[PDB]
């Protein structure tokens, strides 16, 4: 188990990481952004599928059919991203046209140095702890690369110390929180889109300096509507084989609401994490919702 975990993680800048992604991390680290690249960065599971999918839209002025003209995992390439020869982000990025739209886990901190230099625009979404977990939880179970997580009191106890991939999400989430000050960087919460997708929606498109309308913003509503992306070829990462993403096990449109923590938290691991939460948020002016 924890020879597991040794066996498919490596530390990058003291980062617990894909061991895939860091064999090429040279490649990441000397990434070359442009000016109007968007960068879309997100904790694991906080919901960057849902988020990159809207602002698609907002770049294709509500245009369907060409959100669908290739996957979302092609469409937006994940910049880190690294299966040897078989799935390449950098590589992705770099032969594309401009506006790129760039898919990222990475704290501030790992951020690629030319995003910053390029004062590229980065629109940050987060969810709370225990839905997060949850969702990493079943992806641990879904998607090839990951040990076996143990059961879930076992994998929160991973959570809480920071020992998965892209490390402390309580440390993620408090950096990109700072850098939420610049006008440059768009902080946004998975709650939020839930409780009303209208007015995210509204900023989003606000933000990205495009044009408001009634049918622009309905469009996206329902088009971006989980039961919408879950039966979306394009959106729902079904064209992957099992041997890659496991659906059978998991879907990866999987519940898509807030508060599925409930479901599998203890009442003694709800305490636990509740007391650990404090300590590591206590600080922080940035405060969520978990329900
Ligand atoms: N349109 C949508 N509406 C609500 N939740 C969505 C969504 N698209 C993806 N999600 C949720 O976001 C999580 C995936 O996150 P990510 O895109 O960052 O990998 C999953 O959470 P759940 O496992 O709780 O259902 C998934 O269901
Ligand atoms: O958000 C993701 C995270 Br975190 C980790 C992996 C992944 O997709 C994959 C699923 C299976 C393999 Br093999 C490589 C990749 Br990348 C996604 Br989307
Ligand atoms: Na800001």
């Amino acid at each position: 188990s924890e020879l597991d975990y040794y066996e498919k993680f490596e530390e990058v800048h003291g980062i617990l990481m894909y061991k895939d992604f860091v064999k090429y991390w040279d490649n990441v680290e000397a990434f070359q952004a442009r000016p109007d690249d968007l960068v879309i960065a997100t904790y694991p599971k906080s919901g960057t599928t849902w988020v990159s999918e809207i602002v698609y839209m907002i770049y294709k002025e509500g245009d369907v059919e060409k959100c669908k003209e290739d996957v979302i995992f092609n469409r937006i390439p994940f910049l880190e991203c690294r299966k040897e020869n078989l799935m390449n982000g950098v590589k992705q990025l770099d032969e594309m046209n401009s506006p790129r739209i760039v898919k990222t886990h990475l704290p501030p901190e790992l951020l690629p140095a030319s995003f910053w230099e390029k004062d590229c625009k980065i629109i940050y979404l987060c969810r709370n702890a225990k839905d997060v977990a949850v969702s990493f939880y079943y992806f641990f179970l879904m998607v090839a690369g990951h040990p076996n997580p143990g059961s879930f009191p076992e994998f929160v106890e991973k959570f809480m110390q920071g020992q998965v991939p892209y490390g402390s999400w309580y440390k993620h989430v408090k950096s990109w929180w700072e850098k939420g000050k610049s006008p440059r960087v768009l902080f946004l919460f998975y709650e939020d889109l839930k409780e009303d997708i209208r007015k995210e929606v509204i900023k989003l498109i606000h933000f990205l300096e495009r044009k408001p309308s009634e049918e622009l913003v309905d469009r996206i509503i329902h088009h971006t509507s989980f039961q919408e992306m879950k039966n979306n070829p394009s959106t729902n990462y079904t064209t992957l084989p099992d041997e890659i993403m496991n659906q059978k096990l998991s879907p990866f449109m999987r519940k898509g609401i807030t508060g599925d923590w409930k479901n599998h938290f203890t009442e003694a691991l709800n305490e636990k994490f509740d007391k650990h939460y404090e300590q590591q948020m206590k600080e922080s002016t940035l405060k969520f919702r978990t329900e």
